């Protein structure tokens, strides 16, 4: 079928999505694509450059709160931000596992500099901005990630609980990760707060 | 070798240590161990039970601050514990990704009851002390993650640069992540604090 890199992107995706990022293989995309493999090696060199590709796509079809609105307050902005983060890993299957360790790309340097320079602009020297920035990257994929990872082990294999485990696995079966992940936001957005005003008095 | 429990998780770990968590295969182990894979079949039945086991023997040989010092406040707790967690995490290549998704074993009931009872007895109800439990696992793994994946991609290949980019990327270059994880750790718990003692006032 075609191979433009949007239509390689999506083949991809959704490889992706059925099998998982062990099975997002170059052999496996061009049997999706119905191709050689050599003929995908021209458009595909390995699967690193695939990985980061594929990174940069996840955020562009599905983050849509990637930027401040007029005058919303840095706490809105990076709730907001994340909340769209975390929607967009868990829209693919190992799309946390996909987004991990990568840069920004080229096509996203405008928009992770305006993130930065509105931090900055709301009293966050640029490392301060950058390290609540990366809090909240890390919070949310580490979420994300134990959310996708622990439903992949449900399916992969299947008593003498101590009480208060077995409630709290009983709280954690009885919700997808969404309420331990706003309340665990709120706590981090609050903690950014407190060390901000706190200026140079001891906090 | 010797194939003991204990011998093929040393193995395992080794082999994972050299090759990541893609290279670990059976077929891989089997040669590592010096066996045929019928042999490591009866001791080993899969990838996944491998992994089960690899994470729980990680935090068993590394993970040295799993437990509260006498009379120890949580905030202490939480940040020795996150710290102890990290320095296990990254002692393995893709160590993060073996432990992730993972629940407690049974070799790990008495440890984690006792985390969650401590938090309960320091005012948190069970809940909140497991999205501060939680939260504090998912923002570790999402940085130790981010850490060893971003080395990965760096040994699998190699400006145009925005000002603000250009120095946030200087600033995490010159560092191997430590800084930005421990400045998020004390938000972090500092925004617990702000939620137990808030009680029912608003805050
Ligand atoms: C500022 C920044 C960010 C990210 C990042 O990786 C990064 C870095 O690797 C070095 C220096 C700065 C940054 C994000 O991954 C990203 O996810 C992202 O690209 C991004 C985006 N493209 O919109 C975001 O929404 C941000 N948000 C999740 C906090 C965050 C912003
Ligand atoms: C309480 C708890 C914990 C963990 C966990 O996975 C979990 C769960 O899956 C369901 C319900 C409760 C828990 C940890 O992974 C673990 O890493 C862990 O096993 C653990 C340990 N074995 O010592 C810890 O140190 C804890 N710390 C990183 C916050 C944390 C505690
Ligand atoms: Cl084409
Ligand atoms: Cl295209
Ligand atoms: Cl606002
Ligand atoms: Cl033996
Ligand atoms: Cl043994
Ligand atoms: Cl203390
Ligand atoms: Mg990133
Ligand atoms: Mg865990």
């Amino acid at each position: 079928s075609r191979l433009n890199r949007e239509s390689v992107i999506d083949a991809a995706l959704e490889l992706l999505n059925e099998t998982g990022i062990d099975g997002l293989t170059t052999r496996k995309l061009a049997q999706k694509l119905g191709i050689e493999q050599p003929t995908l090696y021209w458009h595909v060199k390995n699967k690193r450059a695939l990985l980061d590709a594929l990174a940069v796509e996840i955020l562009a079809r599905h983050h849509d709160y990637s930027l401040p609105a007029a005058g919303e307050s840095w706490q809105s902005f990076l709730r907001n931000n994340a909340m769209s983060f975390r929607r967009a890993l868990l829209r693919y299957r190992d799309g946390a596992k996909v987004a991990l360790g990568t840069r920004p790309d080229e096509k996203q340097y405008d928009t992770v500099e305006t993130q930065l320079r509105f931090m900055t602009e709301n009293g966050f020297s640029l490392r301060d901005g950058l390290y609540a920035i990366s809090a909240v990257s890390h919070f949310t994929l580490g979420a994300v990630l134990e959310q996708q990872e622990h439903t992949a082990a449900l399916t992969d294999r299947p008593e003498n609980l101590p009480p208060l485990l077995r409630e709290a696995l009983q709280i954690m079966d009885s919700d997808d990760g969404e309420q331990a992940f706003l309340h665990g936001l709120e706590s981090l957005i609050r903690g950014f707060e407190v060390q901000l005003t706190a200026l140079l008095q001891i906090v």
